[PDB]
């Protein structure tokens, strides 16, 4: 077995916990949050298991060094900027680290002094951190990449995902400016109250592994406007307003459209028969078109995802890691 | 530049060469075959395009020192078993595309040990890989379920075309027979369809951790009703265009792994559509289609080229695509 600790236990910090507690070679040993609210009850009574002897910590440190994990999954914001010294933090302790902040997907061009001082933290103390999840970690970069393993070349690189909102409350309602009129969609985006973190890791982690340069990448986010009524419990949608946020991303080399990621967000796309999936077509040698229908559920994947690669994070050579370093991701058994 | 020799130049073994010869990152050094046509000639003729074929795969790796050899002759590991351990005692590393390589652990233990503990001896590596087994009913299936919370069921079908491989896969599958020597030859042994199901079933049994104690088989010829002529093949109407083979998997009388492989000869002459499927039963359920199918020449030819970097790369001894980092197309 291997030994893990949680850092945020917010609601994939807390499906991380109950996920590890359900497999065969993992333990779960310490939980930290910093909501006072949560701060010395069991895990098991915040997750409705009752108790099951295991603390919420009030100190990440303490944590570790009360209860000894081989690794600490840390769940708990989306910037570099936030979780450098979070990682680093852990680190010292000669713990390995996967994070599913959307910045550490791959953060090598994004933050490159910030990426460099995890690395070489990482490489003192012996031990391995890795940025994982849904997308970014698998849809718009692993799953594409694996793909192309059987190509003899690739040319350019499409794909989507289209999902539903219809099961997520006001805050995230107002996160993707569903429920707003043009107008103020406009001001949301301006404002930073209204899309999705990411694309630019995709695009350099698909680039790196292919061996590509990129030199422009233009992003777009464009309200998805409803010709239908479309009512959920927590929004009531009229025609002409928005339903969602079109997040949409292009990189290129020499104005050569190389990778094309495009992901609307809506509520109830098939009012207007829009199907939710995940699609990947790879123009090359040979020709590439996959489809998966429904699309791989986020919440779900990326609980799945940091908790499925805990084993060979632990195992690895000491440094940041990318998905593209590691071995293929797997489930691990209940 | 990784340095590369060939050992089986036949459809993949020349369509691999021609792959190597594209890339940024290798260099074909030296190729091998025991057919007299090919002996002595110019690679680059042979294809089209300073390379002999020797006559010895010994004397090949020698005179011009690849690190690694590709291997592109036989399925069975009773035949390649030996093939592989002659270039590890050179010192150099080893991908093969037969297909009892896959993932030969469970099959046959005391054969993978020993390939193992010579491949360790000699501080080098070996991998067997292809589109199927080592891609599509295996490590996509098993990467798709990196996604999974759990994994109750297993379900995927692979409709494909036999065009792009040679007569060594011509005679495996039964292509060109009569349908009556077609059903006398599977039960004789003759004739064993595709070969892999077992490999690609134990290693996703081994990915996931379950225990399979039982799986069935059943094979049956598709009889074509034209004229399917390919590069190696010709089938006339009423002969056999190829296999419908299936293989289930079960641990206590309960169906872990559902895997169909109807395979053909040129089926566009009959409107039959291809297509790679993949369906997880579980936490969440997944449901995949590819379409059309990832081409079996070109992706196996793909998939042996671009996993050569991290053969050379990885630790010592026997590995599995599992073992590996993921898959990718290395740059032209
Ligand atoms: N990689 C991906 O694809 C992916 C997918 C889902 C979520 N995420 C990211 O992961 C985080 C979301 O996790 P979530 O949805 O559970 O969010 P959340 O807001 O529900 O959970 C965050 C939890 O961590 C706690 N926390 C925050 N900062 C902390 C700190 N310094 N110390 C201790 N506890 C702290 C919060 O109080 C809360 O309980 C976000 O950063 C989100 O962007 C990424
Ligand atoms: N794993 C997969 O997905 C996959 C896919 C395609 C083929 N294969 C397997 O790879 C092998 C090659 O298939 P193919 O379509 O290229 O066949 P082929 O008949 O076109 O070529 C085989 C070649 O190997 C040569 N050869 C055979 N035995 C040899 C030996 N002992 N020493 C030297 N040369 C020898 C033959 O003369 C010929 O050139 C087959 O066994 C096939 O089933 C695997």
């Amino acid at each position: 077995s291997y030994k893990v600790g949680i850092w945020g236990f917010g609601a994939m910090g807390s499906g991380i916990a109950k996920n590890i507690l359900s497999k065969k070679n993992l333990k779960l040993v310490g939980v930290h949050d910093f909501r006072e609210e949560y701060i010395e009850k069991d895990v098991g009574e915040l997750l409705g298991l009752g108790k099951i002897g295991i603390k919420v910590y009030p100190d990440p440190i303490t944590m570790v060094k009360q209860t000894d994990p081989d690794l600490v999954v840390i769940a708990t914001n989306s910037f570099i900027s936030v979780v450098k010294d979070q990682i680093i933090s852990i680190l010292k302790e000669n713990k390995n680290v996967i994070t599913i902040a959307e910045e550490m997907a791959f953060p090598f061009s994004k933050d490159p002094k910030a990426a460099n001082e995890i690395d070489t933290v990482a490489k003192d103390h012996n031990v391995s951190v890795l940025g994982t999840g849904v997308n970014p970690g698998f849809v718009l970069d692993t799953l594409i990449i694996t793909l192309t393993g059987i190509c003899l070349n690739v040319q350019r690189i499409k794909a989507a995902r289209i999902n539903d909102l219809s099961p997520f409350g006001p805050t995230v309602m107002e996160t993707q400016g569903v429920g707003t009129t043009p107008e103020e969609f406009k001001q949301g985006i301006k404002s930073g109250k209204i899309g999705h973190i990411g694309f630019e890791q995709s695009i350099h982690m698909i680039a790196k592994a292919l061996g590509w340069e990129i030199d422009r990448i233009e992003q777009k986010r464009e309200p998805i406007i409803s010709n239908v009524m479309r009512e959920t419990k927590y929004v009531k949608v009229q025609p002409g307003m928005v339903a969602g946020c079109n997040h949409t991303a292009k990189a290129f080399y020499k104005n050569e459209l190389l990778i094309e990621l495009e992901h609307p967000q809506q509520v109830l796309p098939h009012l207007e028969n829009v199907q939710t999936g995940d699609y990947i077509t790879i123009q090359g040698d040979p020709d590439i078109s996959m489809g998966i229908n429904p699309e791989i559920p986020g919440g779900k994947g990326t609980i799945a995802i940091a908790t499925n690669m805990i084993p060979s994070v632990v195992e690895a050579r000491p440094g940041l890691l990318t998905m593209v370093d590691l071995p293929i991701p797997r489930a691990l058994l209940a």
